């Protein structure tokens, strides 16, 4: 495999040849298992190294994150899951330590890019198009994270590397929100794309994080870092909601924020009855 990588550096990334190499490395990841860790890691790197120069891995990560999630099981101790057909790599022995960290590492690279982009846009007092891209990217690997946060991971390094990645996505999200705090001062309206995948975090992410976070301390008997990144994320939605147009934060706390209840209201007492 070390030869195959050295040789595939010579392929023109645009070439019909390059495509073959990639699609074949997909086939090999697709149809074979081999619980030996050192290999599957190298195979995965090959695959990713090529994929990265074609289209962004976010789709692949989401796919693998569903195998890792399906094979190792869930936190609830009972939920039914699996999808094998994604990739034949990721066995029991494969995914738990190995594909897990390798997938996280890859996810962190995708975020450094989105970080880079968000950084680039703000640097400017064609651009709107980069914004829609930043979203789908984030949105996709939001589903990716939603998958591992439901997985029962080997506790040693896979718990903490997930927690690292988990707080990195919230930083990126935070700055993207902090980005629109710049753009909303001039005009102030929020693209559905942003509103929708802002509530994507309030449904598939934040609530799922919190239960993984408590699963970590019950299984036991980084963590405080995730918490911080989260609060700050909400903090700047708070600033963005009142400082642009829409209420973003009613997408996020859907449980506690409407709880304490009192019969009817003053509005209903007067307007309707007598």
């Amino acid at each position: 495999i070390a030869v195959l990588s050295t040789l595939s550096r010579l392929l023109e990334p645009t070439s019909p040849q390059f495509v073959q190499m990639l699609s074949w490395t997909s086939k090999i990841c697709k149809e074979y298992s081999q619980e030996d860790a050192s290999f599957c890691k190298s195979l995965m790197n090959l695959f990713f190294s090529l994929h990265v120069l074609y289209k962004s891995p976010v789709t692949l990560l989401r796919d693998l994150s569903q195998d890792i999630h399906g094979q190792l099981g869930d936190i609830d101790q009972d939920v039914e899951i699996e999808k094998t057909d994604h990739f034949a790599v990721v066995n029991l022995r494969t995914a738990a330590p190995t594909v897990c960290l390798l997938v996280l590492s890859q996810a962190e690279k995708v975020l450094e890019e989105v970080d880079w982009l968000i950084a680039k846009i703000k640097g400017s007092a064609p651009t709107l198009l980069i914004e829609k891209a930043i979203v789908m990217q984030l949105g996709t690997l939001v589903t990716f994270f939603h998958e591992l946060v439901q997985t029962a991971l080997p506790s040693g390094s896979c718990v903490d590397t997930l927690l690292k990645g988990l707080s990195k996505i919230y930083s990126t999200l935070t700055a993207f929100v902090k980005y629109y705090l710049q753009v909303c001062q001039s005009s102030r309206g929020i693209p559905n794309t942003v509103e929708k995948l802002v509530k994507l975090s309030g449904s598939h992410l934040t609530p799922v994080c919190y239960s993984f976070i408590s699963y970590v301390q019950n299984k036991s008997s980084p963590i405080p870092n995730l918490v911080f990144a989260i609060e700050q994320y909400e903090k700047f939605l708070i600033q963005l909601s009142k400082k642009s147009k829409v209420n973003l934060m009613q997408h996020m706390k859907l449980s506690t924020s409407r709880d304490f209840k009192i019969k009817g209201s003053v509005l209903d007492m007067v307007l309707r009855e007598d």
